């Protein structure tokens, strides 16, 4: 596997959440999350990563016209994360194109959405939404396939260059996922998402790279199909970056059953085993690119939620995979209760890993009281391998073999050691002290 690395060519292992759904609709598009909420967070899970929503709608409110104060409070909550030492995800983020389809959409402003006067009569699911006629032509006009609006197209690359532009030189953000769950409209599978899709992709890393040479530029599949295990026919992607490509994967895991027991276990497994397969070839594709697991999440109150949940979450250590949980919003999908009361999701999450590795990590485990990290040396690294140790099982001091402890922060709860870089791999293993 490939990984993103940070300014210390560290490789970088990614957990945390998806923050929050709320922005979605928020008039002033900022989630209903605060500095005391992260703080929380931290201290109950030690996150290192955020896949944090923008909108569209708010970064171009009108053709041309992007919103400073809008960048101003993004860069407010980014600095949050950038306190607690977090990297920073930004998602442009849409389901079902815009709030102006009807409440029920998100993403695009109205100006942006063109349904030609075709309907969008209300449906017993959301999800449903995304095949009227209406929605259909919105995308469609989006997407060009009507020929009416190629301007669309190059008005979002340019949007996004206007976020690049504020977030170039802010060291919290490492990746920007550049359209969450693409959809086709009438144009679905390769078809999509090797035509347009990949040529939107193209446009906007082209635009993103006239400002910002260093942040990871993610693409993602299109989510109907792929989500549930089928394979993507998503292109390579070139990145005009002096040096090497810095392009990754960010595909999305629904299994059928879930939207964890009997048969219904059975085609869940199968169904990782199947994203798993199509989510590498697809990294392949792309050139070989690190992979961010960009949402997966359940009802946490589901007999079997558990099993799921540390299931996906060694396939994407398996895989060297970021993951960011969907989401931080309160409810049974999350990690809290609307009323602050944990869910299964903090025990279940509140692991040791390895936050950024002096090298590429090979393998690693973890229990409540154990880290083993094998790390394949770069002697160029001078920066220590970070780790995080939950206090529940590390309650006092370290007892570590096949390293030097550098520091142990026993507030923050970053381990801190040093390794051989010229003694080949090197297992790294971390008990609690006696
Ligand atoms: C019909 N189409 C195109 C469709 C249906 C359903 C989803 C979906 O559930 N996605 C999963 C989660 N992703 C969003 C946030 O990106 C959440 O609201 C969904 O639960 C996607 C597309
Ligand atoms: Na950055």
């Amino acid at each position: 596997p490939s990984y993103l690395k940070d300014d210390d060519g560290r490789s970088l292992i990614l957990r945390g959440f998806n923050t929050a759904s709320s922005a979605k609709s928020a008039p002033d598009g900022m989630p209903q999350f605060t500095e005391a909420d992260l703080a929380r967070e931290y201290a109950d899970m030690g996150t290192n990563f955020v896949r944090f929503l923008i909108s569209w709608r708010s970064v171009e409110p009108a053709p041309g016209v992007y919103d400073q104060q809008y960048l101003d409070r993004v860069e407010d909550r980014v600095g949050w994360y950038a306190e607690r030492g977090y990297k920073v995800m930004l998602d442009m983020h849409q389901d079902v194109y815009s709030g102006a389809i009807t409440a029920i959409g998100n993403g695009a402003p109205a100006w942006a959405t063109y349904m030609d006067g075709l309907p969008v009569e209300p449906q017993p699911r959301w999800e449903l939404y995304y095949i009227q006629p209406g929605v259909m032509r919105a995308f469609d006009n989006f997407w060009n396939t009507t020929g009416k609006h190629p301007e669309l197209v190059e008005h979002y690359a340019k949007a996004w260059r206007a976020v690049a532009d504020r977030f170039a030189d802010n060291d919290a953000v490492v990746a920007y996922d550049l359209m969450n769950e693409p959809f086709g409209g009438s144009l679905q599978g390769p078809a999509f998402e090797a035509g347009p899709l990949a040529a939107m992709y193209q446009r906007t890393t082209d635009a993103i790279r006239q400002v910002d040479q260093d942040t990871w530029v993610c693409v993602a599949p299109q989510a109907i199909g792929v989500n549930q295990g089928l394979p993507s026919g998503l292109t390579k992607i070139d990145d005009p970056r002096a040096g090497q490509q810095r392009i990754a994967y960010c595909p999305h895991l629904y299994p059928l059953p879930l939207d964890h027991e009997g048969l219904a276990r059975t085609l869940t497994d199968v169904t990782i085993d199947a994203w798993r397969a199509n989510t590498a070839h697809t990294a392949r594709v792309l050139g070989d690119v690190p992979i961010i697991l960009g949402e997966f999440g359940l009802d946490t109150t589901l007999p079997g939620a558990r099993d799921y949940i540390e299931r996906v979450y060694g396939t994407a250590r398996e895989m060297g995979a970021g993951v960011s949980y969907w989401s931080s919003d309160p409810g049974p999908w999350g990690p809290y209760l609307p009323d602050g009361t944990q869910t299964l999701l903090v025990d279940t999450l509140n692991k040791p890993y390895p936050r950024a590795v002096a090298g590429t990590p090979t393998e690693w485990s973890s229990t409540s009281d154990r880290l083993q990290l094998t790390i394949e040396p770069d002697a160029a690294i001078t920066a220590p391998t970070e780790i995080y140790l939950p206090e529940a099982g590390f309650p006092g001091d370290v007892h570590v073999e096949g390293a030097d402890v550098v520091g142990w922060d026993r507030q923050s709860r970053l381990l801190t050691v040093r390794t051989p870089a010229d003694s080949g791999n090197v297992t790294v293993t971390v008990t609690p002290a006696a």
